């Protein structure tokens, strides 16, 4: 059994002319394979393409159809629990062998074998290979043009045929593009080549398991040049004018006026491209792709009609709010009941409204705590100071007058979250919110080891004043030491000599250690941080406050309510001619640059 | 020394204006809460509280923003943790974080203005 | 840019001094056995490495 | 050669001898490298690590890591036979130990303070 593999394993072709001669005259069902993993001698021939591999599969194929077997064992089954579905067809197209594969072909093999396998499907995108599972998928996926024309020119290719994570030839095609174009990308080619070659709707209609079409599967994956192709689809010819999404109604030199399809993309529907786009910042590929027309004039007319009156309406709600709350404690005894009721009513609605967000949020969104979450939190907790307070108030109490302090000095630091409107000011309030949580922290962190350890000593090192009144050594204990050591470290005071220390060398010794160690090391290599930090930023928050201002648009957009969502887009195509069931936008773009490109040659 | 004046006249409006109004935000909130967490002094000679108006805190809190002093606790407040902790949090958000990204914002000015 | 091969270097060099800090008895942690391929006594001691290359196999397929 | 070319700082010949694979059957035993099967993108390469692990005496892994003066001790501590071999150190001990070695010196200095 063992000298047919060795036989299959080099290209020994003279040892297995001689094999297919002695066995089956011993042979006057046939165990080859190798009777533990499937791994029959064909797929064994097939690994590794060594030069004489025509002639050895062809005579094994030949002893095969002379057993009567070649029908039956063709679509071998690699059972193993990692492949648990390969056949030698899909190794063969995976070998860059066509000839080999168009034999198998014409002699008979499974075209749509789903090769279902937990390596086959990676939790990850490094744990292994996805191609789709099917022979198809894997001939489009490895740029095989020749191969993939010969499958799909075939009678039995199922080519409307979803894997078990259901994903179609598209959705395959779309999992093994990249985010950043290549310049020589072949995903978007062969996807736009299948499109075309077979295929008008149902196609591309087809869902995933998780319950996402081609489009919006590339939206969420993070493919920007499969979106961008997509989105912006035209297609000139008659036959094909149904499969476009982009139509240039009239075009006049630099000008053009391009009908773009908002079929799946306006936010109306469940899981639009847009709320998908715009929802999924953790990839960090989502302004680029946020760019692209068709979802960037989107946003820009979203913010034009609404979503910008209302912004301002809620920064004037929450500046009356916040100014009616410090005018409460400020003129408080140590006729205006309308403010001391309107700071309790706003208190609860915002409570309740940041209540439902903090509700329904998802944990992957508190990474970084960046993505639009921390603002969610000081607001709440904001808003149940101040209803705390006020119980504490109805009740008598005395820590009411913290709470609503904390509460008001919270509030005038957190109308920084509406400052979005702005472009200049926005750069300014997402830079703090980066630099706070990027060097400030590990600075505080370092600083606060370096204080609380010489604070400790310095404690220690001094004993009781002679006179017992705590007033001659200034340090007589560990928060004493430490207030005193931090406001020399701000530069305010208080490092005089002779403090009733027992060693007052060895304390001003500690003190300039401290002052070297905080004042010329760390908050200067802090300077050195942020200094390098924002060289790199200056040109990437621009990509996150426009983010957040479209993150905003749409939290707005999902605010309104059903009656007054009638500010759709564009009316019917009727160009369709089929239904017209297509609800398109105008778009009239100009491209001066590119127009005199074109014309200069 | 032209070169000095319009890097002058470009950065008091494309930098420190922004810093400033950010600045000011952050010392009137902080202000009138550091103001109204101290009643008057039971003496009422104005001297044991040194935070009896908003004007006055907006003042103090200012000095200690360039580094003058006036930092010191009990100042006959009633909660002299909250108002340490209101104070080492507006040092925080000022010294460590305004002044230190207005150094940041220049840095990157003047590298294309130069 | 360049302080990340100090910190990794560090690093290594922790591990270095960690694994020869351990005692003889306690350094059966090795790595994986015989490979039986060089069929003259066999006295390779490998290790399995499955490695992924998603762009150098784009690049290579492409063209 | 293979420890004196990581010793002397010799990158590019290092890389070349750690992953050095000959196809050829007749030359097949001067080889350190072997693909156990090859699947599209992945790959089972059989690295050798017949003098790169440190249970010998001067080893290649030991002999990169111990020689910083160079200062090309990282573009040749990245090579994948030696860069999985610390990061798999790193995985099966070397990190419980340097957090144990932190808990101890953390509790020894807490209770010096105390
Ligand atoms: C006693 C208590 C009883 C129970 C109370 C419960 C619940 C009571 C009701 C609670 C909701 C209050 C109104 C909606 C709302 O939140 O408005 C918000 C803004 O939004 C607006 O200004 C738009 C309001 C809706 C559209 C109105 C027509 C606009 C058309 C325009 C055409 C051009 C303001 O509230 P907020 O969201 O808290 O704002 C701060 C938070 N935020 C900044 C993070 C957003
Ligand atoms: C105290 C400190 C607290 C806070 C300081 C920060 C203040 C934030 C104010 C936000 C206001 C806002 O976004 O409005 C916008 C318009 O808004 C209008 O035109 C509103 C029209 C009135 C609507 C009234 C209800 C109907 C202003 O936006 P803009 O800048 O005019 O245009 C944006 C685009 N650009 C930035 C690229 C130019
Ligand atoms: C209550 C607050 C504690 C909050 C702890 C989690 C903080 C998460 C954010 C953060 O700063 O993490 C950072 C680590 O930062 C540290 O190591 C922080 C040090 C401890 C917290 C410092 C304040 C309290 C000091 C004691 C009292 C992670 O860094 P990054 O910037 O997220 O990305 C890292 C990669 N990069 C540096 C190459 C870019
Ligand atoms: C620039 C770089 C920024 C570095 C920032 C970090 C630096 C920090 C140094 C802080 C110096 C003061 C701390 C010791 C004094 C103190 O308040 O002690 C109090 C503890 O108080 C607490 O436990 C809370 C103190 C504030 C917590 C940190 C603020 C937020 C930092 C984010 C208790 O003692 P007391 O109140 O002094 O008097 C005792 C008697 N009494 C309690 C009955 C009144
Ligand atoms: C040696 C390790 C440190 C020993 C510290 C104690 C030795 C000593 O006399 O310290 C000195 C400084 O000592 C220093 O300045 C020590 C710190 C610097 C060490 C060199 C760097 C302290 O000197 P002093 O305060 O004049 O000592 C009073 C003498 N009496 C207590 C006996 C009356
Ligand atoms: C009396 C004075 C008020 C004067 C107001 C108009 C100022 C115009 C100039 C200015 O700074 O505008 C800037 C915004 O800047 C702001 O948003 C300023 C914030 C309010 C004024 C701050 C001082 C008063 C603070 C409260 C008391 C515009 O930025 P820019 O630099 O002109 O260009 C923006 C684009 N870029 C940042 C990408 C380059
Ligand atoms: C570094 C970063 C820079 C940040 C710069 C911004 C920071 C600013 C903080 C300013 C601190 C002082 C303000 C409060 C004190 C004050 O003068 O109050 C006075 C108000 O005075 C005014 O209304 C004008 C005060 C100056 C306006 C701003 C200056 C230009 C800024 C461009 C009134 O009170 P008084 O005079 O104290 O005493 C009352 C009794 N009397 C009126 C009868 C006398
Ligand atoms: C919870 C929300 C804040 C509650 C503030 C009041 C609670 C409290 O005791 O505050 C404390 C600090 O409190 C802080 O330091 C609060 C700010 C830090 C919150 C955590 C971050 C104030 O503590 P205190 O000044 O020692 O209070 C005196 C007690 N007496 C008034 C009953 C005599
Ligand atoms: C901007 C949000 C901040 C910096 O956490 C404000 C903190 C202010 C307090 C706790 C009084």
């Amino acid at each position: 059994k063992k000298r047919i593999f060795a036989a299959v394993s080099e290209g020994c072709v003279e040892e297995l002319v001689e094999l297919l001669v002695e066995l089956q005259e011993l042979c006057r069902m046939h165990k080859l394979t190798a009777s533990d993993t499937g791994k029959t001698c064909l797929m064994k021939a097939l690994l590794n393409i060594n030069p004489n591999t025509k002639e050895i599969v062809r005579i094994l194929l030949a002893f095969a159809e002379e057993n009567d077997i070649l029908g039956r064992f063709i679509n071998a089954e690699y059972t193993e629990e990692a492949y648990e579905g390969q056949t030698a067809l899909n190794i063969a197209i995976e070998r860059r062998q066509g000839d080999i594969a168009a034999l198998l072909i014409a002699a008979g093999a499974d075209v749509n074998a789903h090769a279902k396998g937990a390596f086959f499907n990676p939790k990850y995108q490094h744990e292994g290979f996805y191609f789709g599972e099917t022979p198809l998928a894997l001939a489009a996926c490895t740029n095989q043009p020749e191969i993939v024309q010969l499958l799909m020119e075939h009678e039995q290719t199922d080519i409307t045929s979803r894997d078990s994570r259901g994903n179609n030839i598209l959705h395959a095609l779309v999992t093994v593009a990249e985010d950043f174009k290549t310049q020589n990308d072949f995903v978007k080619r062969m996807y736009d080549m299948i499109l075309l070659r077979s295929g008008n709707w149902e196609l591309e209609t087809t869902r995933n398991n998780d319950g996402l079409t081609p489009l919006q599967l590339a939206a969420k994956m993070g493919k920007a040049e499969i979106l961008k192709y997509i989105l912006s689809r035209e297609i000139k010819e008659k036959r094909l004018r149904s499969l476009s999404r982009k139509f240039t109604d009239w075009a006049y030199g630099p000008v053009s006026s391009s009908l773009y399809d908002l079929t799946n993309v306006d936010t109306t529907t469940d899981n639009s491209v847009l709320e998908i786009t715009v929802y999924n910042t953790n990839i960090d590929n989502r302004h680029e792709m946020l760019t692209l027309e068709p979802l960037h004039t989107l946003l820009h007319m979203k913010w034009k009609k609404f979503a910008k009156h209302m912004f301002f309406l809620s920064f004037c709600f929450y500046f009356f709010y916040n100014i009616t709350l410090t005018l409460v404690s400020y003129y408080r005894p140590r006729l205006q009941l309308l403010g001391r009721m309107f700071v309790l009513i706003w208190a609860m609605c915002i409570s309740v409204k940041e209540g439902i967000a903090i509700f329904l949020l998802r944990p992957s969104d508190l990474q970084s705590i960046l993505s639009d979450a921390w603002f969610h939190f000081v607001f709440f907790i904001q808003a149940v100071l101040v209803i705390l307070s006020v119980f504490l108030y109805l009740f008598a109490y005395k820590e009411y007058l913290a709470c609503l302090v904390l509460a008001m000095a919270l509030g005038w630091a957190n109308m920084l979250y509406y400052t979005r409107g702005f472009q200049s000011m926005g750069m300014y309030s997402v830079m703090i919110q980066k630099v706070i949580l990027h060097d400030v922290l590990k600075f505080l962190f370092v600083y606060i080891v370096f204080l609380l350890g010489f604070g400790v000593a310095l404690a220690s090192l001094i004993e009781k004043c002679p006179k017992d009144n705590k007033d001659c050594s200034s340090y007589g204990s560990f928060s004493d030491a430490v207030l005193e050591l931090f406001k020399l470290t701000i530069g305010l005071g208080d490092l005089n000599i002779q403090q009733n220390s027992k060693y007052p060398i060895l304390f001003l010794f500690l003190l300039i250690t401290y002052v070297i160690l905080t004042f010329v090391l760390l908050l200067n290599m802090l300077i050195a941080l942020m200094g390098e930090t924002v060289e790199n930023v200056s040109k990437e928050s621009e990509r996150i406050w426009r983010l957040q201002r479209a993150r905003t648009i749409l939290e707005f957009e999902k605010m309104l309510p059903e009656w007054l969502r009638s500010r759709f887009r564009m009316g019917e195509l009727c160009k369709v001619a089929e239904d017209d069931f297509r609800l398109c936008l105008r778009i009239n773009e100009v491209k001066w640059t590119e127009w005199k490109t074109h014309v200069s040659f």
